[PDB]
């Protein structure tokens, strides 16, 4: 029998299947655990544990590990973030237009993915580690730095003592999961986002379906552009969560580019674009990112799972006038 904060956070942890999860008293309740318990529900959720022999507290070990390399002095790139990542591609698996689409495989790599895809990230840009010249800007020759590291942290830290939750899958199983991680985790960098949208609309001109309305994808170029689409959504899907969500949101980036423009300042780096704390419009920017990037991006996903995404669409329109009127 739980403790009262437990049942708390357990009651809280039923809304996981739902767009809007209150992620933020999910970390509160858990005492900063919120992808920890938030992975550890999805994967009892999707049977996880069974499919792939996962022993139960080499998950935690290795999810509590994962988390704790994650930065809590980092306002928005943090283990906060990757909880929130997760259950919203958790939330985009289970689209109806998706059912029985993926391999238990491929949906553990989509979610596996999430977990890992910002790990040990210290709260400034591709671009400030390249101009400081950077130990990690050197190691990565300045291409996907942060994206590649994500990535080399998540696989490396299943070595520490009983870490490896992929202990039991075959090296077909192995060898295959990982590559979905690494096309999925290195997507997430936006330099890659025009290109992945491109893709994602061709799709949609040619989209097929098949028995019941679900999507046909028979190779493998286009279930893995899908996926990785899906998590660069719920990377960018803020802007769709109810207002309360989204605003906590905007303040901890900002939080985060203000402090790397402050970095920037006191060596003289050139102050990067809307990170000067002292000339910047919070409401603007959000409404030209939404305009220019996440609204495309989101509206095109509309599409291919149509009409499935109809009310997140609606909420990140509202949500857009919102910051509109706020100028
Ligand atoms: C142009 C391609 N990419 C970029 O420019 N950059 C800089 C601007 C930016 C990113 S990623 C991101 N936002 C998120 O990943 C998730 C959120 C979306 C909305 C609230 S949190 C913003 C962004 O929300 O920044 C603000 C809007 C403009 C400056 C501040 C990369
Ligand atoms: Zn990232
Ligand atoms: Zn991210």
């Amino acid at each position: 029998v739980k403790t009262e904060q437990e049942d708390v956070l357990a009651k809280e942890l039923e809304d996981v299947n739902k767009w809007g999860l209150h992620v933020f008293r999910i970390a509160e309740l858990s005492g900063n655990r919120p992808l920890t318990v938030i992975m550890h529900t999805i994967f009892q959720e999707r049977d996880l544990l069974k499919t792939f022999k996962i022993p139960v507290d080499t998950l935690i070990t290795y999810l509590m590990t994962l988390e704790d390399h994650y930065h809590a002095d980092v306002a928005y790139h943090n283990n906060i973030h990757a909880a929130d990542v997760v259950q919203s591609t958790h939330v985009l698996l289970s689209t109806p237009a998706l059912e029985a689409v993926f391999t238990d495989l491929e949906i553990l790599a989509a979610i596996f993915a999430s977990a890992i895809h910002d790990v040990d990230h210290p709260g400034v840009s591709n671009q400030f580690l390249i101009n400081t010249n950077s130990e990690l800007a050197l190691m990565y020759n300045d291409s996907s730095v942060l994206e590649n590291h994500h990535l080399a942290v998540g696989f490396k830290l299943l070595q520490e003592e009983n870490c490896d939750i992929f202990q039991n899958l075959t090296k077909k199983q192995r060898q295959s999961l990982r590559k979905m991680v690494i096309d999925i985790v290195l997507a997430t960098d936006m330099s890659k986002h025009m290109n992945l949208l491109a893709d994602l609309k061709t799709m949609v001109e040619t989209k097929k379906v098949t028995s019941s309305g679900v999507l046909l994808l028979d190779n493998y170029s286009d279930r893995i552009q899908v996926l990785q689409n899906m998590v660069h959504c719920a990377d960018l899907s803020n802007p769709t969560k109810p207002l309360q969500l989204y605003r906590q949101w905007t303040d901890r980036i900002m939080e985060e580019f203000f402090r790397q423009g402050d970095r920037e300042r006191e060596r003289g780096m050139e102050i990067s674009p809307m990170c000067d704390k002292h000339n910047a419009s919070v409401e603007k920017s959000q409404v030209g990112f939404i305009d220019y990037i996440v609204h495309p991006l989101w509206e095109t996903w509309a599409d291919l799972v149509h009409p499935d995404a109809q009310d997140i669409l609606d909420t990140l329109e509202d949500n857009r006038e919102w910051y509109q009127s706020t100028i």
